[PDB]
């Protein structure tokens, strides 16, 4: 067991192994409190996330366990991977905080969009890597649920990682959200992530948020103006008469031509945007289909787009006591095994 030390940053107390040094706050979030740190043992800067009140309620406790299970499973070049998990607690009875450690990426997608207008080649590489990481996530039967520029980060080589997963089931931007998640459809496809990819791609191409809604209804207003009011084939899948009547009541809007909306963009990029930003989620392109799209010809390698090991999420169906959730989380903390040092990290 390492020795821990305590320290106050922006009004939150941080207790961490002495290996972590120079803690600097990166952000304060609904997800948790995040601080940049330097790891003396690896010589590498790290991002440390402290779980906010992990066991305050059954919902928070299950969510804590969900996040730890998720992140422990993720081993992919374009997905956040866990370098460390720890708690200052010496026993389960004392267990009340969880800290998660990952490599610190150089920049957020939002910072990159502000910093420069991306080249089409840069857009192809960044979106290719999101879809590559996404193929892996969906292969484990996981929906990320919260792809957005601040959950995407790159290094100096524009190598990209997908970060914090959406932990809601059954403060937080609605701009990249799929319309069905807002409308409470309740049987979400993995395609909701593809809708979020399409929103991000548009923004990388134009420099501007595609759908910057001011509130919930405005968000859907802006979406329908681009993709149009729902088609007959979609109206067939909606049971409520009142919901159908309201859509019929709305002034009919034709889907806008993407070629005009994204004019000056690569035509292949516009074609791919059309296949992502479809209202009907059954008709959105999948991550694996999108990686074979001609727009990614320069980067596509069918033999280097790996898939995930099976992910046991039978826990999602459990209703357990708060003490069981806390206890299962503690077991996962105890059993965590750090990944090995990279070859590039060692010498002769
Ligand atoms: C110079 N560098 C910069 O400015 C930036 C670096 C990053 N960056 N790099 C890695 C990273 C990981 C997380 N989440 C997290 C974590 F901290 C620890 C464990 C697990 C997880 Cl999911 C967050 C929080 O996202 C809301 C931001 C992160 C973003 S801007
Ligand atoms: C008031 C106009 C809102 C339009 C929202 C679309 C209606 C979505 O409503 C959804 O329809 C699904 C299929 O019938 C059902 O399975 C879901 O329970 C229901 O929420
Ligand atoms: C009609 C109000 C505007 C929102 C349109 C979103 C339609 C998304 O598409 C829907 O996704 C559902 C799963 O979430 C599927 O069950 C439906 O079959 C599919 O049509």
């Amino acid at each position: 067991r390492p020795t821990f030390y305590r320290q106050e940053l922006n009004k939150t107390i941080w207790e961490v192994p002495e290996r972590y040094q120079n803690l600097s706050p990166v952000g304060s979030g609904a997800y948790g409190s995040v601080c940049a740190a330097f790891d003396t043992k690896t010589g590498h800067r790290v991002a440390v996330k402290k779980l906010s009140r992990p066991f305050q309620s059954i919902i928070h406790a299950k969510r804590t366990y969900r996040e730890l299970r998720l992140l422990k499973h993720m081993k992919h070049e374009n997905v956040i991977g866990l370098l460390d998990v720890f708690t200052p607690a010496r026993s389960l009875e004392e267990f009340n905080d969880v800290y998660l450690v990952t490599h610190l990426m150089g920049a957020d997608l939002n910072n990159i969009v502000k910093c420069q207008k991306l080249t089409d080649d840069h857009v192809q590489f960044l979106i290719y890597q999101i879809l590559r990481g996404l193929k892996y996530i969906h292969s484990a039967d996981i929906i990320h649920r919260d792809l957005k520029p601040s959950n995407l980060a790159v290094n100096e080589d524009c190598e990209l990682k997908i970060l914090d997963f959406g932990l809601a089931r059954h403060v937080a931007t609605r701009w990249y959200r799929a319309p069905e998640i807002m409308l409470n459809w309740m049987h979400y496809n993995q395609t909701v992530d593809i809708w979020s990819v399409g929103c991000i791609m548009a923004e990388l191409l134009t420099g501007r948020t595609l759908f910057p809604g001011t509130d919930h209804i405005d968000q859907l207003k802006l979406i329908l103006r681009l993709v149009g009011t729902p088609g007959a084939e979609l109206l067939k899948k909606i049971s409520s008469e009142s919901a159908r009547n309201y859509i019929q009541s709305l002034a009919q809007m034709p889907k806008m031509n993407f070629a005009n909306v994204f004019i000056g963009a690569n035509p292949l990029a516009v074609d791919l945007l059309e296949k992502m930003l479809v209202l009907d989620s059954d008709k959105r392109i999948t991550a694996a289909q999108a990686l074979a799209h001609a727009y990614f010809a320069q980067y596509h390698d069918p033999d280097d787009e790996p898939v995930a090991d099976p992910y046991d999420q039978s826990f999602e169906s459990r209703d357990l006591l708060i003490d069981e959730w806390k206890s299962l989380t503690y077991d996962e903390v105890i059993s965590f095994v750090p990944p090995p040092l990279d070859q590039e990290e060692m010498e002769s």
